[PDB]
């Protein structure tokens, strides 16, 4: 057919538009379009992801890119074995490892920690994503073993749990204000929500990085631009992107793109972490 | 086919997210997909959408949806022979009116003059996006109609050409600053110029809406978000693209969908703007 199908949750936030920029890119490259489809309807956000997947596979597209963390790993093996030629982004594939791209999120969140602590500041907080989302786990596993390391117990650290989204990192930094739980330093599971927290920071006259030191998580591109410049963890999600796109075209067109799975993770830093 | 061509200048804004969520939206309801191209290679702005729109009717899309502000009218003329089955988003088509939706960006631009002028402010500065591009002239010729009517000229605005980027956006504020002119209300062309405009003011301790007060452009929904919270005119873009995939698909595939084009533009008051 000449078309490969992308599955994002949805075409918001620049992360995604990463991914859907990179995949169109190696695309075009080899003169071959991109059908996209993300969740649609009332049903669940892992729903909609299946729907979404089985309409792009009922589409004989040559092969398919995934990434959802709504997914559960049984669904992955089911939609593997509708069809063959598929890639996963930002999540392990232990049936066919090969077909899995993603970072080292246990670093991610190592560093993440790292940086705060090494600017001083022994009262951290945390507003995460979903506690389903894999990506998020590893990401606060690696978190709270570097605290482990310097004496924080995991227990004594407030979690808020969100959703990865602009509403939900706003509303979970006020209910943590709310609970009058102290801390110095925060911790965002990705820039998006980090953003909302420096809104809510600014509404009330918080400084930051004055009276709060925040780190978000990504680096996707609208963190340079934060008021203040946000700093952040740097997710290599260009360059794995490519090379899970390549792999698939390999599998499907012929071609002999020769392919590389690790990049490092760095911390980019910015203006809002200070001592 | 059974897919229907998008051509977006880029995956990133909240601008071009609600267009291909409105878009794919619309298509899955009719059970079909949406294949996606932006502009990729080492040539100009205009000939990257001249041959990315190209390469979807290369595919046979049963039908393309467009929307640039580096294309020239002569070239939707062009791209409109070589596929009569097209639709243009933000601007107009003479040669076939209907098949041009676009706001009222006229009316768009004087809101934002007025919302401005009627908190006291008299010196004013604009920074813009391409003058090339027609949403932007009428966007400005609305602004400075208002400003007439006040006694303010055109000529005695400091105005800053940029290109709608958040790089561009920084380096209009940049230069603005530098250049020394007064001015205690800034415009500009749309909210992610404007972020980056935010972003500046804050490194220097430029109050907003303390010394300055900002107003940006769409109403994009990371507005809510920025610090302090954007006002911004709002831009029924959802509504807009609704209608112009409606259209298309009418023609494409037979549905029977009412069609509207007129739809208001209003100002989105949050807490950038101040007498």
């Amino acid at each position: 057919l000449g078309i490969i199908g992308l599955f994002v949750p949805t075409f918001f936030g620049s992360y995604y538009g990463t991914i859907l920029k990179q995949t169109d890119l190696e695309l075009r490259a080899v003169h071959r379009h991109v059908v996209v489809a993300t969740g649609c309807g009332e049903s669940t956000p892992r729903e909609q992801a299946l729907e979404a997947v089985r309409f792009l596979i009922g589409r004989d597209c040559d092969g398919v890119v995934v990434i959802s963390h709504d997914l559960h790993d049984e669904d992955l093996d089911e939609l593997h074995r509708m069809h063959p030629k598929m890639v996963f982004l930002n999540r392990a594939f232990d049936a066919l490892p090969d077909a899995s791209f993603c970072p080292d999120h246990r670093r991610g969140g190592e560093l993440a920690a790292a940086t705060l602590i090494e600017h001083g500041h022994r009262k951290l907080a945390v507003i995460s994503g979903p506690f389903t989302a894999s990506d998020n786990v590893e990401r606060l596993d690696g978190f709270f073993d570097e605290l482990a390391r310097h004496g924080i117990a995991r227990d004594s650290v407030p979690l808020i749990e969100s959703d990865f989204s602009p509403e939900g990192g706003y509303a979970a930094t006020c209910q943590l204000l709310e609970s009058k739980a102290p801390f110095t330093g925060l911790f965002c599971a990705n820039d998006t929500m980090a953003v909302s927290a420096l809104a809510r920071f600014q509404q009330l006259g918080i400084s930051v990085p004055g009276d709060v030191s925040v780190i978000g998580y990504d680096d996707d591109y609208s963190a340079a631009y934060a008021a203040p410049a946000l700093t952040s963890v740097h997710i290599p999600t260009a360059e794995l992107t490519q090379n899970a796109v390549r792999w698939l075209i390999n599998q499907c067109y012929g071609t002999k793109w020769e392919i590389f799975r690790e990049f490092p993770v760095t911390v980019s830093m910015r203006a809002s972490v200070a001592r």
